[PDB]
């Protein structure tokens, strides 16, 4: 099978966004109010594909997941970030300057956050143009925003089209569109292009903009945005970049669980190689390993970790993990022209190995690991709690498969 590069984007982009995202399907709203906006600039066809992209990665630097934040969480950034490698003692220093003001710190999350988006755009093989609309998405119209204070026309046309689309939805969900409308009026001048705020103005008044918004199969309307150009095949080699570049993300978003999106890639091609299935979806399996992780800041299986419990029966149910692993793995998996065809009125069996063999990894890790606060279980005694549950709550083709895989390790490994 085969992705669609549209396709593929807004469902990574999606997933990506219910962290700290804010709302669910936040990206994908944005893109089509901004879609809409620069429909009406009388844009290129280049730019309002580059337009439809800068829009779905906006959001791609935010490092965050999600009253305020933490101080030690605010401290950790200023010294993760800066400063940087100085003397221990200038750092301690510096870090509490940054932290006194103002300001001073929030400029320093934004350019962060801003260059860290603009970078994943340009791994993503994206324009410049389009890096650079995602690195000014917080400069406002009256050169107050951050980071670089720009103003006007100094600041790209793609993140004014996206801060203001992006600010309309969270008002436009959150009130009422007239509400919305009103909040961007109020801003016309200040953090926006007056000349944008007045085209969705219009838009406003034009329904089937207004039923596309709020239309369940919005995901599906954005595709039909954006010319053909967003909707390249994609190969083997820009998956990889797809995938390496993401994975970059989730270890940014998570930093406590860093390296379970390898370990379970790992676990999960050792119980396929032990099931014999071939080398091609053995590369869908290891990217579809990292990729499912995406989203899933909810607490793994079950808290868990915990010491103290870790007990049977209340887990029964939190068994269906996927459930969600299913579901997203069926939006990622790639695809049959054919099959897509036969299908415009109205696999599945893949799916679910897939999903029985991942998950399998994704519970063996969770017994074993439980690294930090330390406290790794015995290979074998995770293996026998899983073998203790399970026909239950385990496959067993998997269980098995595991067990053979594992076997074959060197012995040193506990």
């Amino acid at each position: 099978g085969s992705h669609m590069l549209s396709e593929l984007m807004i469902s990574l982009t999606t997933a990506l966004d219910m962290t700290e995202g804010q709302p669910p399907e936040h990206c994908i709203r944005c893109c089509w109010i901004g879609m809409h906006i620069g429909m009406q600039l009388e844009l290129s066809e280049p730019e309002l594909h580059d337009l439809f992209f800068t829009l779905l990665l906006k959001d791609a630097g935010c490092s965050s997941n999600a009253v305020g934040t933490s101080l030690s969480s605010v401290i950790n950034f200023i010294v993760k970030n800066t400063g940087s490698e100085q003397s221990w003692t200038e750092r301690i220093l510096t870090t509490i300057d940054i932290l006194k003001n103002g300001n001073d710190y929030a400029q320093e999350l934004i350019q962060t956050r801003c260059t860290r988006g603009a970078d994943v755009a340009r791994e993503l093989r994206f324009s410049e143009a389009v890096a650079q609309g995602i690195h000014s998405l917080d400069e406002h119209w009256n050169g107050q925003g951050r980071p670089e204070q720009r103003k006007g026309e100094a600041i790209p046309l793609f993140s004014r089209i996206a801060l203001l689309a992006q600010v309309f939805d969270v008002f436009q969900m959150e009130h009422s569109i007239e509400e919305a409308l009103q909040e961007i009026m109020a801003r016309s001048g200040v953090w926006f292009d007056p000349k944008l705020v007045e085209v969705v103005e219009q838009l406003v008044e034009n329904p089937r903009f207004l039923s596309g918004l709020k239309a369940t199969d919005i995901s599906q309307r954005v595709m039909n945005l954006p010319p053909a150009q967003a909707h390249l095949p994609l190969d083997d080699a820009y998956l990889e970049c797809i995938v390496t570049a993401f994975g970059k993300i989730v270890d940014a978003k998570s930093p406590y669980t860093a390296g379970h999106s390898e370990r379970v890639a790992v676990y999960t091609d050792l119980i396929a190689r032990q099931l014999a299935i071939s080398d091609a979806d053995r590369i869908w399996l290891r990217r579809a390993a990292l990729l499912h992780d995406i989203g899933k800041l909810g607490v793994s299986n079950a808290i868990l970790d915990k010491p103290g419990k870790l007990d049977e029966a209340e887990w029964r149910a939190v068994q269906a993990h996927a459930a969600y692993t299913e579901q997203i793995l069926y939006k990622l998996s790639p695809f049959k022209t054919l099959a897509r065809m036969a299908g415009a009125h109205h696999n599945g069996d893949e799916i679910s190995l897939m999903t029985r063999i991942i998950t399998t990894a994704d519970i063996f890790d969770a017994l074993s690991a439980e690294r930090p606060y330390r406290a790794a279980m015995p290979i074998d005694k995770a293996l026998a709690i899983m073998e203790e549950n399970l026909h239950t709550a385990i496959d067993p083709e998997c269980f098995a498969a595991l067990a053979a895989a594992l076997n074959l390790l060197p012995d040193e490994y506990t």
